[PDB]
RNA sequence: AUCGCUGUGAAGAUGCAGUGUAUCCGCGGCUAGACGGAAAGACCCCGUGAACCUUUACUGUAGCUUUGCACUGGACUUUG
């Protein structure tokens, strides 16, 4: 249904076409922005941005390097 | 123009039949009768009458409750 644009999930794709239930597309992928409903309509504006999806997802993988340096000292003191 | 008796009679007679009694008209009393007056009997039966109650009469329903399909998702699993 759905054209996705987030690789982090558990059976997700990076631009495959998904038949997923009418609960999980609605209240929970959507509403956050990480997938989009597959229409004709804007079908030029999806062909084009093709380019600006790879550099996206050499930023979010990115960040969790320099990020899970700093969640496994364990210096919290309760 | 409203007496008694004994019989008759839709079967308990002031009015019929037979026979005895009795001048015309008040007032004060008493209630035996006029199946006295009041109330289309309430008892009793009837009407393919009417109500309101009862239950284990019949047909249903409020309410309560079981399971399908919606709202409604992923992650692993046992099993057909
Ligand atoms: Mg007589
Ligand atoms: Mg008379
Ligand atoms: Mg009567």
């Amino acid at each position: 249904e759905v054209i996705l644009l987030e690789k982090v999930a558990n059976l997700g794709n990076l631009g495959d076409k998904v038949n997923i239930k009418g609960g999980y597309a609605r209240n929970f992928l959507l509403p956050q922005g990480k997938a989009t409903v597959a229409t004709a309509e804007n079908v030029a504006a999806f062909e084009a941005r093709r380019a600006e999806l790879e550099k996206a997802a050499a930023e979010k993988k990115a960040a969790a390097e320099a990020r899970a340096a700093q969640l496994s000292e364990l210096v919290v003191t309760l």
